[PDB]
């Protein structure tokens, strides 16, 4: 149908059809009379999967012969989503499969909807890992993603009576055709025990053993015949485990619980033992695998020349003392040499400055679970603090501030401090964030070792986030500037010469309208909700957090409603306001915010005076597959975090690439997005970081805003009196109390500027031609935000490897 | 190489080779440079498996069109063993695969050794189910085996310091290529809750739900293109299970524990809740599946014309009240009609008369777990006892004896009584056993309903137990009488005309010697034990039980040793005495017997005066795959249970078919084996059932035998003094005490006749020609003991279906 989806050649389609039929018979053990849509999906998945095999074997064989430096990306989260369409895109098989299935009497799009998301992540951090894997393969790097194979990913969200309910995400129920179990490469992991000091070094003895069984998933590069590996570890009990008899067998579950479920808490560090076990489990298994592969290439001087380990946040921070343990205790290297190797191989990426999210493990927990690692951490700290003392003599408070060991009620280990000490590179994820790191929370470390601190602005893959989810837009772009931009997104700048092109303006606007109609139809079929497709699609999708300020959005929505009720016969630009995202199960306030959104919808969506001029919809079960549907349909992207709180954001970049305009604060990557597009083409509002600081010095008093802004007063009175909860008048008292007395994120302070800015958005939307011209200016300058750019920078500036766009020979 | 293994045609071998290479690449994701023997096994398994697919689909399609009466074999155990060779045999692919692998540079026999046994059974009962499945497919019956997919089968046995250690049998570690998961056919099973009585009948409410997910395994018939199904249920938690959040997800394991592990206790009924859950789980899921299939064929009058349910022991006895529950509560049939249907569809097979093994469930357990079923059981009992009262007026003691409800300390339900009441047929498993049932434990029921009671003498499949495990013997037989005997074992009678054939005598003896050399070599390689291949191979392999009298064997072994020590320079026929079998983990005495056997070996095997004239070896980890190795190598089969205790035995039949002579009591099928072969060709000794009864009337006094037999006295003094345990002198005091004071099985009473009979065995072995002639007379009369004969009798006399040897059309 469309050019970017590849060729549908006669021999290719014929071969695909017969292999589809073969799999339906031999693999699924079905025939056409009894086969269901799910069976057809699996037949297609196996057919496409076959095409990865030759490329996967020869890519890994190529790395063995060429022996390049290997990149190991360690993360507790890989938010992969669906794999079928992505695989077809990267292999140039999409049109061929579309034709093959069509001739079989099947709709491929219908089959694609059957696939479960691999939801092995919470949000931004997990999805970054996934985009990074795609970019590393596309850029021909010898890269490996290492994580945990959770049997249950992020929970499925159900909304019941307006409240979030959590349901287990049993994603493996029907099987996962994309993984390959490798039980032959199973490795032991040790827990508990004690440390013995013999004449020749320390010995970690009397340990409990849990086995780590790897599952490998292929990661294809874009049309370059490279297929890299994501290896995820699964926990298995040893066969002599606990070995009355029946109970011993049943107790195997305790060991295997390590890989059972993804921790869904992305707001607050809890310090749970099971989470610590997960973190060590992934680290210990991975490092054995790394060292094994290195020895197959005696002397560890060359280790950093052949290995780079990237730590995605502090979650895999135990890699640092584990590498030291292996080098000192097992390989018998001297401490100083081992430390040199460790620092040169490890690098650390930070994703937040909010203190409550930072990992600070109780010493008593590490003492019991990982006694040797605690000893190593103490020695690292002692040697590090001796360096600080030499550099800043007499500065005793610096010594307490920089210590890896935090004193107090319970002694804790600061894992961020551990990461800085043991890494040659530390990076933030957007320019403003990386600057905040150097100026605030890591200032002491920056003064000691300035050379360690870097910026690597986040990005998104244009394969999933344009070609896959928005083929209409990809096609009209390709018509003008060709196909090269898909792996070189900076070429989008060439679209600036089409900003006054009447045909292109019409085409961009047409694609958006079709996307909106498609999504409006999806909402009616799968959720039975009715929306006006001609309204402005106002979208805020992301995890529910106070700092992300879904509440500020809520205040604007109520303002719009109240203004309509005040002047019903006055014209307003029609809006569909969509808010979606999951709340961490233990995050009370976030759960209350979800309830508020639905409660507003109940009032607004059923007011006859409002009509179809304003709709408020909560998007249930927001996840990667839903993002691929809603983002291409959006007109307005809400990126409204308090300045200095969102490290980068990546949803923002997805919206920019897909033809939405952005209303946002100068926070995270928003700053660089406005810089690229021009501030005139962005709807910037609110306090800058400096303004937040000034307000903090004075002390934030919300009552002042309440007293001075009558429209704000009305809303708070409505919330307090039970206007949005007639049966439970005091339902939202927790929300009001927080806003008035304990609001860390200064919602009221940005209210006036936000409302005014929103008026300017509505004014532009009244002029379709000028709206679209501004959209073109955004799409055309989105190039910087390709994860290909991001990865090239990691490669050159941290890992010491050169990216390559050169094809591997076709199988 | 040999004729019975089929043709190796040029096109067949070429096709097998390319499909092997295809699977190695696309299925295993390996190449020849990195592939291990395990990879090659899996490539071969997938290649052979492909050949089952077409036949499996069309067999099941054939049953849909023809709509025959369906046979449902319900068992908690299916002791399947390995599948690769059996599949090749039944599909006539063995020679073709042997050639294909040879040309690839691989040894197929080496690859076969990699496959794990599917050890989903304890012993005889589980293995009978497996032979029955093979025979039902071979005889073209529309039969389905229904059971549980245990993740852990019967434990692997390790011997450490002479003691049994149990190790988890993680048989699914590398995957099971022979199963097909069918998550689409998942069914709910209910537990706990309460009963509500509404205007229209009873209602079972507030239940806990566990899901039953089916896995299907193909069961190919012998060269008839029939492929039946064994469906095994796996336990899954519902997704809203327990749905702080993390704990709810982790608690899913509790529901899924139902299918975790096979209960290894085959001696004593324990009354554990988890076992009751397993029993209901299999019954509830199976019956839904049965009814679903029946409705697809409103009126249940035809149900018994289209459905037969065979209960393998009382383990699936809950089928009776569950069928009543569905018919009365859900289908709204009147009680009398439902009862008529139930009786006509159900049949029950008993496997032991020993009281301690009989299932008698505490009422309080059923009350909590299955409250509706308890109510139904009470009503069944009340109506049954009303029939007894009418038939035998005034006989109040008969009323208490026949009741399904047993009074006492704790009230219990007798599941055997439930089975008799609710079945149209009740059978024992050998003629003597079926007679004992009518005369003793079920006498009251026989007097009430004589027509219900039948015999069905057990059998073994000649595919696994001759063609597969002893191709040498199969071949020399085929040379004389052709191949028809493999599916018509009665044709073995034709070998009687070769008893004086000098060539045949030589060939039979040659095959046995080759088998003995092969097994002697296996022992050296995998266990490092050395045996004389020229010695008489004296074998007792079966589960360790007091009634099976491994202890009597032990006494003979010590007698032989003592006699050698008495007269060292006197000639004795050299013997290798091999004893093997697992003990139930909680069976103390059985564990002591294993220790005794190894303790005897430690003394005997290291006495220089003995030399190679006597060796005592304990065969570790006895299982189906080991049976296939040891049985063809045996000269003497030990079948020495106390008369009236072994219901049938099936190991006995395996030895007879493979050229061993039998030393045995007149117990179980031994009686019919001696009848078929002639008593002159069997080594029969010891008390008959009548003699045991007479001794019981007098009272058994072991001291009498001790006082009168000096050779017996010596042995007991050796055991007591610490001759076989120098470091722990009183180690065997429990064994001596039992023998002297509390021996239920009268070991001493058969000692003298046993020793004398063993002398007659040694005398015959000194005459190789006459030994082999007697062997020929045994093999030639083993025809009756084919499970094909057994199944034909079940079909005609219980199920009301006609067997068929007619081929289904080739795919
Ligand atoms: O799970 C996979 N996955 C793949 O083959 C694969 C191939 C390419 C890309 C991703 C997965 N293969 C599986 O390997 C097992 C064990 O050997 C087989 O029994 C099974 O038939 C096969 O599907
Ligand atoms: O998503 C997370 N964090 C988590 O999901 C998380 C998970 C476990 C514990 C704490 C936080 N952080 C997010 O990481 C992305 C990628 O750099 C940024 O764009 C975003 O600003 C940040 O908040
Ligand atoms: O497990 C089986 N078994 C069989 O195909 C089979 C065929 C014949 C006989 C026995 C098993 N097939 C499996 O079905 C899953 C889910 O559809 C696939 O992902 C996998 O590749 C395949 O091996
Ligand atoms: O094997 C068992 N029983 C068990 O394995 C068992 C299992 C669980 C609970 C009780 C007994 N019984 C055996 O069943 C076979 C087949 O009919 C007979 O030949 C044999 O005589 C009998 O002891």
């Amino acid at each position: 149908q469309i050019s970017v989806r590849g060729l549908a050649g006669v021999e290719n389609v014929t071969e695909l059809k017969k292999n589809f039929n073969r799999h339906l018979h031999f693999t699924l053990v079905k025939d056409r009379n009894v086969a269901t849509p799910r069976d057809y999906y699996f037949a297609l998945a196996h057919t496409v999967r076959d095409h990865l095999v030759g490329r996967w074997i020869r890519t890994q064989q190529h790395y063995y012969e060429k022996d390049p430096k290997r990149i190991y990306y360690l993360s507790l989260e890989f938010y992969m989503g669906r794999t079928l369409q992505n695989t077809m895109v990267n292999l140039a098989l999409e049109n061929a499969c579309d034709e093959a299935t069509y001739q079989l009497g099947l709709d491929m799009e219908e089959l694609e909807e059957i696939e479960e998301d691999a939801g092995l992540g919470n949000g931004g951090l997990g999805r970054l890992a996934a985009c990074f894997l795609d970019s590393m393969a596309t850029l021909g790097l010898a890269a490996y993603g290492y994580g945990i194979r959770y049997e249950f990913g992020i929970f499925n969200q159900k909304i019941c009576g307006g409240w979030q309910m959590e349901e287990a995400d049993d994603w493996l129920r029907y099987g996962n055709p994309w993984e390959k179990a490798r039980p032959e490469f199973t490795l032991p992991v040790h827990f508990y025990g004690r440390v013995e000091h013999t004449s020749q070094g320390a010995k970690w003895v009397d340990t409990q053993v849990v086995l780590a069984m790897p599952y490998d998933t292929p990661v294809p590069g874009y049309r370059n015949n490279v297929v890299n590996t994501m290896r995820l570890w699964s926990a298995k009990a040893p066969n002599d485990f606990n070995l009355g008899y029946i109970q011993a067998v049943l107790d195997r579950n305790l060991a295997e619980n390590i890989s059972r479920v993804l921790y869904p808490n992305d707001n607050f560090f809890e310090g749970k033992e099971l989470r610590l076990k997960q973190e060590y489990f992934v680290v210990a298994a991975t490092l054995q695998d790394i060292i094994r592969r290195f020895k197959s290439s005696t002397n560890f001087d060359a280790f950093p020349d052949k290995v780079a380990i990237q730590l995605n946040d502090t979650h895999p921070s135990l890699a640092i003392p584990e590498l030291m343990r292996v080098l000192v205790d097992l390989e018998r290297l001297d401490w100083d040499k081992a430390w040199e190797v460790t620092v040169k191989t490890c690098a650390y990426t930070n994703h937040t400055v909010l203190p409550e999210a930072l990992e600070r493990w109780p010493v008593h927990l590490l003492e019991t679970l990982l006694p040797r690692h605690l000893q190593i951490i103490y020695e690292i700290n002692q040697r590090f603090l001796n360096r600080v003392a030499a550099a800043f003599p007499g500065d005793v408070d610096r010594l307490r501030r920089m210590s890896l060991v935090e004193e107090g009620a319970v002694k804790r280990i600061n894992m961020a401090h551990l990461c800085i000490a043991g890494s040659h590179a530390v990076n933030g994820v957007a320019r403003i964030h990386s600057e905040i790191l150097k100026k605030t929370i890591f200032k002491d470390f920056y003064e000691l070792e300035p050379h360690k601190f870097q910026n690597k602005t986040n990005g998104i893959t244009p394969r999933r986030w344009l070609v896959l989810c928005n083929p209409g837009l990809a096609e009209i772009i390709a018509e003008r500037i060709g196909e090269e931009y898909i792996s070189d997104l900076d070429q989008l700048r060439k679209l600036l010469s089409y900003v006054d092109d009447e045909a292109f303006i019409r085409d961009v606007a047409k694609v958006k309208q079709e996307n909106k109609l498609k999504f409006a139809a999806y909402l009616e079929r799968e959720y039975k909700v009715h929306i006006n497709p001609n309204s402005l699609f106002d979208v805020q999708v992301k995890r529910i957090h106070e700092y992300k300020r879904q509440l500020l959005n809520c205040l604007h929505v109520i303002t719009l409603y109240n203004r309509i009720k005040k002047e019903p016969n006055k014209f307003v630009v029609p809006r569909t306001v969509m808010i979606g995202g999951k709340a961490a199960p233990g995050y009370h306030m976030a759960k209350m915010i979800i309830k508020l959104i639905t409660a507003i919808g109940d009032v607004v969506n059923h007011d006859p005076v409002v009509g179809d001029r304003l709709r408020v919809i909560f998007l249930e079960n927001y996840r990667v597959s839903l993002a691929e549907k809603v983002i291409p349909a959006a007109d307005l992207s809400e990126q409204i975090s308090t300045a200095g709180t969102e490290a980068s954001g990546t949803g923002n970049m997805k919206f920019m690439l897909n033809g939405a305009l952005t209303i946002g604060t100068m926070d995270g990557a928003n700053v660089e997005m406005a810089e690229e597009a021009g501030e005139e083409n962005f709807f910037i509002f609110g306090m800058r970081v400096e303004d937040v600081d000034r307000l903090d010095q004075r002390g934030y008093n919300a009552q002042e805003y309440y007293d001075r802004i009558p429209e704000l007063r009305q809303i708070i009175e409505q919330l307090s009196s039970g206007f949005f909860s007639p049966k439970q008048p005091d339902l939202f008292k927790d929300i009001v109390n927080m806003l008035m007395h304990h609001d860390r994120f200064k919602v009221f302070a940005d209210y006036e500027e936000y409302v005014k800015c929103q008026e300017r958005v509505s004014a532009l939307y009244k002029n379709p031609r000028e709206w679209t011209r501004m959209v073109i200016r955004n799409i055309a300058t989105s190039g910087k935000f390709s994860s290909d750019r991001t990865i090239a920078q990691y490669a050159r500036e941290i890992w010491g490897v050169e990216p390559s766009r050169q094809r591997l020979p076709a199988p």
